[PDB]
């Protein structure tokens, strides 16, 4: 096995968390408690050929989902709300992911996942118009 998506990442940037969340209606002193908490964001990735397990945690919360690319499967948005999810490709090097609520009204949203060539993991999370980037770096 070749050097793909797979690891154990750690946070180093988090730009517009915050604003994201206020998005997706979380009142102001859990946003704060929430900004606090990314700083521990750890992301573990294996990935064989088309298939993905990621685990993502912070100190107190995990959580693990299991995909094939192409497949839809069910995943919950960031604010917890249960959905339908379905990844694709978009270069060698980054998949993006649909969302569609299982139950309910809300923002259109979609996260994204991509490999740079100085080797970091960026993490992209969308919430209608505004834009959440995360960057990691190997354990």
């Amino acid at each position: 096995h070749m050097p793909n998506f797979s690891g154990n990442w750690k946070i180093i940037r988090s730009e517009n968390f915050e604003e994201l969340l206020k998005v997706l209606g979380v009142n102001v002193m859990l946003r704060k408690i929430a900004v606090a908490a990314a700083s521990k964001y750890a992301v573990e990735i294996k990935q064989e050929g088309d298939t993905f397990y990621i685990k993502v945690s912070t100190t107190v919360y995990t959580t693990e989902i299991n995909f094939k690319v192409g497949e839809e499967f069910e995943e919950q948005t960031v604010d917890g709300r249960p959905c339908k999810s379905l990844v694709k490709w978009e270069s060698e090097n980054k998949m993006v992911c649909e969302q569609k609520l299982l139950k309910g009204e809300g923002p259109k949203t979609s996260w994204t996942k991509e490999l740079t060539n100085d080797g970091e993991l960026i993490l992209t999370m969308t919430a209608d118009d505004v834009v959440c980037t995360q960057v990691f770096v190997r354990e």
